[PDB]
Protein backbone atom coordinates (compact mmCIF):
# COMPACT_ATOMS: atom_id res chain seq x y z
CA UNK A 1 0.00 0.00 0.00
CA UNK A 2 1.19 3.22 -0.23
CA UNK A 3 0.86 5.84 2.25
CA UNK A 4 2.23 9.58 2.35
CA UNK A 5 5.06 11.12 4.89
CA UNK A 6 4.61 15.20 5.47
CA UNK A 7 6.99 17.64 6.96
CA UNK A 8 5.12 20.46 8.41
CA UNK A 9 6.30 22.60 5.65
CA UNK A 10 4.76 20.07 3.23
CA UNK A 11 7.93 18.03 2.10
CA UNK A 12 6.63 14.81 0.91
CA UNK A 13 8.08 11.44 0.65
CA UNK A 14 5.83 8.74 -0.63
CA UNK A 15 6.78 5.17 0.38
CA UNK A 16 5.44 1.72 -0.65
CA UNK A 17 4.76 -0.15 2.37
CA UNK A 18 3.01 -3.60 4.17
CA UNK A 19 0.45 -3.58 6.86
CA UNK A 20 3.15 -5.38 8.88
CA UNK A 21 5.88 -2.93 8.58
CA UNK A 22 7.01 -1.45 11.93
CA UNK A 23 7.73 1.95 12.57
CA UNK A 24 11.15 1.62 12.63
CA UNK A 25 11.07 -0.33 8.96
CA UNK A 26 9.29 3.17 7.95
CA UNK A 27 11.94 5.60 8.97
CA UNK A 28 14.63 3.33 7.54
CA UNK A 29 13.03 4.00 3.92
CA UNK A 30 12.65 7.48 5.01
CA UNK A 31 16.81 7.91 5.73
CA UNK A 32 17.45 6.01 2.42
CA UNK A 33 15.30 8.57 0.12
CA UNK A 34 15.75 11.40 2.02
CA UNK A 35 18.69 11.02 4.10
CA UNK A 36 17.42 11.61 7.42
CA UNK A 37 18.79 9.95 10.52
CA UNK A 38 15.80 7.52 12.45
CA UNK A 39 17.15 9.35 15.31
CA UNK A 40 15.99 12.55 14.57
CA UNK A 41 12.55 11.10 12.79
CA UNK A 42 9.76 11.63 14.84
CA UNK A 43 6.20 9.77 13.21
CA UNK A 44 3.08 11.48 14.21
CA UNK A 45 -0.13 9.83 13.37
CA UNK A 46 -4.01 10.62 14.40
CA UNK A 47 -2.08 13.08 17.00
CA UNK A 48 -0.21 9.94 18.61
CA UNK A 49 3.65 9.48 18.06
CA UNK A 50 4.40 6.07 16.56
CA UNK A 51 6.75 3.95 18.57
CA UNK A 52 8.87 2.25 16.67
CA UNK A 53 8.42 -1.23 17.64
CA UNK A 54 5.01 -1.29 16.45
CA UNK A 55 3.15 -1.93 12.90
CA UNK A 56 1.28 0.08 10.52
CA UNK A 57 -1.67 -1.60 11.17
CA UNK A 58 -1.24 -1.56 14.97
CA UNK A 59 -1.47 2.27 14.72
CA UNK A 60 -4.60 1.47 11.98
CA UNK A 61 -2.54 3.14 9.29
CA UNK A 62 -3.88 2.19 5.71
CA UNK A 63 -3.78 3.21 1.73
CA UNK A 64 -3.66 7.13 1.43
CA UNK A 65 -2.76 7.46 4.66
CA UNK A 66 -0.94 10.53 5.93
CA UNK A 67 2.15 10.22 8.54
CA UNK A 68 3.27 13.88 10.51
CA UNK A 69 7.41 13.95 10.49
CA UNK A 70 8.77 15.99 13.05
CA UNK A 71 12.40 16.13 13.14
CA UNK A 72 14.18 17.03 16.17
CA UNK A 73 17.24 19.27 16.63
CA UNK A 74 20.23 17.94 18.02
CA UNK A 75 21.77 21.00 20.02
CA UNK A 76 23.78 20.24 23.20
CA UNK A 77 23.80 17.47 25.29
CA UNK A 78 22.45 13.87 24.15
CA UNK A 79 22.51 10.42 25.75
CA UNK A 80 21.94 6.76 24.73
CA UNK A 81 19.36 4.36 26.37
CA UNK A 82 20.53 1.06 25.59
CA UNK A 83 18.28 -2.17 25.24
CA UNK A 84 20.01 -5.84 25.47
CA UNK A 85 18.07 -6.36 22.42
CA UNK A 86 21.10 -4.33 20.79
CA UNK A 87 18.62 -1.25 20.00
CA UNK A 88 20.67 2.07 20.84
CA UNK A 89 18.58 4.73 21.42
CA UNK A 90 19.46 8.67 21.73
CA UNK A 91 18.04 11.47 23.72
CA UNK A 92 17.85 14.84 24.12
CA UNK A 93 18.75 15.57 27.70
CA UNK A 94 19.54 18.56 29.92
CA UNK A 95 21.99 18.01 33.04
CA UNK A 96 19.07 18.71 35.46
CA UNK A 97 16.79 16.12 33.47
CA UNK A 98 15.26 13.64 36.07
CA UNK A 99 15.47 9.72 35.95
CA UNK A 100 11.87 9.86 36.18
CA UNK A 101 11.62 12.18 33.34
CA UNK A 102 13.84 10.10 31.12
CA UNK A 103 11.41 7.49 31.64
CA UNK A 104 8.78 9.28 30.59
CA UNK A 105 10.73 10.69 27.26
CA UNK A 106 11.25 6.44 27.00
CA UNK A 107 7.53 5.79 27.73
CA UNK A 108 6.75 8.12 24.85
CA UNK A 109 9.09 7.25 22.34
CA UNK A 110 9.04 2.98 23.19
CA UNK A 111 5.62 2.81 24.76
CA UNK A 112 6.94 1.35 27.93
CA UNK A 113 5.42 2.26 31.43
CA UNK A 114 7.70 4.09 33.14
CA UNK A 115 7.43 1.62 36.46
CA UNK A 116 8.40 -1.44 33.80
CA UNK A 117 11.11 0.61 33.34
CA UNK A 118 14.98 -0.28 34.81
CA UNK A 119 17.71 2.15 33.95
CA UNK A 120 21.14 0.80 35.03
CA UNK A 121 24.19 3.19 35.04
CA UNK A 122 28.10 2.69 36.84
CA UNK A 123 26.16 -0.79 38.20
CA UNK A 124 23.26 0.89 39.84
CA UNK A 125 19.68 0.92 39.31
CA UNK A 126 18.41 4.70 38.47
CA UNK A 127 16.11 5.83 41.25
CA UNK A 128 13.26 8.64 39.61
CA UNK A 129 14.11 11.64 41.33
CA UNK A 130 17.33 11.92 40.63
CA UNK A 131 19.33 14.30 37.67
CA UNK A 132 21.55 12.58 35.47
CA UNK A 133 24.12 15.42 36.72
CA UNK A 134 23.58 13.67 40.43
CA UNK A 135 24.63 10.10 38.50
CA UNK A 136 27.68 11.75 36.55
CA UNK A 137 25.57 10.70 33.52
CA UNK A 138 27.60 13.23 31.24
CA UNK A 139 27.53 13.63 26.91
CA UNK A 140 27.17 10.43 25.16
CA UNK A 141 26.77 8.10 28.18
CA UNK A 142 25.15 4.92 27.98
CA UNK A 143 22.29 4.17 30.15
CA UNK A 144 21.02 0.11 30.34
CA UNK A 145 17.12 -0.70 30.27
CA UNK A 146 15.46 -3.56 30.87
CA UNK A 147 12.15 -4.41 31.56
CA UNK A 148 10.84 -5.45 35.21
CA UNK A 149 10.95 -9.37 35.90
CA UNK B 1 20.66 42.76 6.46
CA UNK B 2 19.26 38.98 5.31
CA UNK B 3 19.00 36.03 7.97
CA UNK B 4 18.48 32.36 6.58
CA UNK B 5 15.90 30.34 8.70
CA UNK B 6 16.35 26.52 8.04
CA UNK B 7 14.47 23.48 8.89
CA UNK B 8 15.84 19.93 9.46
CA UNK B 9 15.44 19.00 5.62
CA UNK B 10 17.55 21.38 4.68
CA UNK B 11 15.21 23.78 3.13
CA UNK B 12 17.08 27.29 4.06
CA UNK B 13 14.36 30.49 3.87
CA UNK B 14 16.03 33.99 3.24
CA UNK B 15 14.38 37.01 5.07
CA UNK B 16 14.74 40.56 4.94
CA UNK B 17 15.37 41.95 8.13
CA UNK B 18 16.29 44.85 10.40
CA UNK B 19 18.37 44.71 13.54
CA UNK B 20 15.14 45.65 16.02
CA UNK B 21 12.63 43.90 14.16
CA UNK B 22 11.22 41.23 16.89
CA UNK B 23 11.09 37.39 16.90
CA UNK B 24 6.91 37.77 16.39
CA UNK B 25 7.89 39.86 13.17
CA UNK B 26 10.31 36.88 12.12
CA UNK B 27 7.91 33.84 12.76
CA UNK B 28 5.04 36.52 10.35
CA UNK B 29 7.22 36.30 7.56
CA UNK B 30 7.43 32.93 7.98
CA UNK B 31 3.87 32.14 7.87
CA UNK B 32 3.91 34.51 4.81
CA UNK B 33 6.51 32.43 2.84
CA UNK B 34 5.75 29.25 4.45
CA UNK B 35 2.31 29.16 5.85
CA UNK B 36 3.36 27.76 9.15
CA UNK B 37 1.20 29.06 11.92
CA UNK B 38 3.50 31.49 14.36
CA UNK B 39 1.99 29.12 17.53
CA UNK B 40 3.86 25.86 15.85
CA UNK B 41 7.17 27.80 15.09
CA UNK B 42 10.16 27.05 17.15
CA UNK B 43 12.88 29.28 16.49
CA UNK B 44 16.53 28.26 17.83
CA UNK B 45 19.83 30.21 18.12
CA UNK B 46 22.68 29.72 20.09
CA UNK B 47 21.33 26.71 21.68
CA UNK B 48 17.91 28.87 22.97
CA UNK B 49 14.65 28.92 21.75
CA UNK B 50 13.66 32.74 20.78
CA UNK B 51 11.51 34.59 22.63
CA UNK B 52 8.49 36.44 20.88
CA UNK B 53 9.53 39.64 22.47
CA UNK B 54 12.63 40.46 21.52
CA UNK B 55 14.80 41.31 19.36
CA UNK B 56 17.33 40.15 16.37
CA UNK B 57 20.03 42.72 17.87
CA UNK B 58 18.90 41.34 21.60
CA UNK B 59 20.47 37.74 20.51
CA UNK B 60 23.39 39.15 18.88
CA UNK B 61 21.53 37.93 15.43
CA UNK B 62 24.03 39.46 12.42
CA UNK B 63 23.46 39.52 8.77
CA UNK B 64 22.97 36.29 7.53
CA UNK B 65 23.27 34.57 10.48
CA UNK B 66 21.14 30.99 10.49
CA UNK B 67 18.13 30.20 12.77
CA UNK B 68 16.80 26.70 12.94
CA UNK B 69 12.74 26.04 12.64
CA UNK B 70 11.97 23.40 14.61
CA UNK B 71 8.30 22.78 13.67
CA UNK B 72 5.16 22.56 16.70
CA UNK B 73 6.94 20.45 19.02
CA UNK B 74 4.64 18.25 19.58
CA UNK B 75 5.33 17.01 23.09
CA UNK B 76 4.42 18.77 26.49
CA UNK B 77 3.32 22.58 27.40
CA UNK B 78 4.25 26.69 27.43
CA UNK B 79 4.96 28.35 30.69
CA UNK B 80 5.31 31.49 31.33
CA UNK B 81 8.06 33.61 33.63
CA UNK B 82 7.69 37.11 34.88
CA UNK B 83 10.51 38.54 35.77
CA UNK B 84 10.64 41.83 38.25
CA UNK B 85 10.14 44.32 35.04
CA UNK B 86 6.91 42.08 34.30
CA UNK B 87 9.35 40.56 31.00
CA UNK B 88 7.92 37.59 30.14
CA UNK B 89 10.26 34.48 29.88
CA UNK B 90 8.39 31.76 27.76
CA UNK B 91 9.67 28.04 28.73
CA UNK B 92 8.87 25.09 26.81
CA UNK B 93 8.36 21.94 30.04
CA UNK B 94 7.23 18.91 30.94
CA UNK B 95 4.54 18.09 33.43
CA UNK B 96 7.60 16.02 35.11
CA UNK B 97 9.99 18.68 34.71
CA UNK B 98 11.72 19.81 38.24
CA UNK B 99 11.81 23.23 39.40
CA UNK B 100 15.55 22.91 39.22
CA UNK B 101 15.36 21.86 35.71
CA UNK B 102 13.34 25.13 35.05
CA UNK B 103 15.91 27.12 36.62
CA UNK B 104 18.46 25.50 34.09
CA UNK B 105 16.44 26.74 31.84
CA UNK B 106 15.92 29.97 32.46
CA UNK B 107 19.60 30.23 32.88
CA UNK B 108 20.52 29.11 29.32
CA UNK B 109 17.80 31.51 27.97
CA UNK B 110 18.47 34.45 30.39
CA UNK B 111 22.58 33.90 31.27
CA UNK B 112 21.27 33.79 35.11
CA UNK B 113 23.00 31.23 37.40
CA UNK B 114 20.41 29.07 39.27
CA UNK B 115 21.88 29.57 42.47
CA UNK B 116 20.48 33.09 42.25
CA UNK B 117 17.07 32.26 41.07
CA UNK B 118 13.97 31.84 43.34
CA UNK B 119 10.86 30.60 41.75
CA UNK B 120 7.29 31.40 43.25
CA UNK B 121 3.94 30.15 42.14
CA UNK B 122 0.53 30.98 43.77
CA UNK B 123 2.50 32.40 46.41
CA UNK B 124 4.82 30.32 47.93
CA UNK B 125 8.46 29.56 47.06
CA UNK B 126 9.55 26.11 44.74
CA UNK B 127 11.53 23.78 45.96
CA UNK B 128 14.19 22.73 43.41
CA UNK B 129 13.52 18.77 43.94
CA UNK B 130 9.76 19.00 42.98
CA UNK B 131 8.17 18.41 39.74
CA UNK B 132 5.55 21.08 37.90
CA UNK B 133 3.00 18.95 38.54
CA UNK B 134 3.67 18.34 41.91
CA UNK B 135 3.27 21.72 42.50
CA UNK B 136 -0.07 22.14 39.93
CA UNK B 137 1.65 24.29 37.26
CA UNK B 138 -0.24 23.39 34.04
CA UNK B 139 -0.06 24.70 30.54
CA UNK B 140 0.32 28.56 30.03
CA UNK B 141 0.89 28.88 34.22
CA UNK B 142 2.56 31.76 35.53
CA UNK B 143 5.79 31.85 37.78
CA UNK B 144 7.19 34.56 39.24
CA UNK B 145 11.17 34.80 38.90
CA UNK B 146 12.83 36.38 41.88
CA UNK B 147 16.65 37.33 42.22
CA UNK B 148 19.23 37.05 45.07
CA UNK B 149 22.84 38.83 44.87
Amino acid sequence: MQIFVKTLTGKTITLEVEPSDTIENVKAKIQDKEGIPPDQQRLIFAGKQLEDGRTLSDYNIQKESTLHLVLRLRGGMQIFVKTLTGKTITLEVEPSDTIENVKAKIQDKEGIPPDQQRLIFAGKQLEDGRTLSDYNIQKESTLHLVLRL
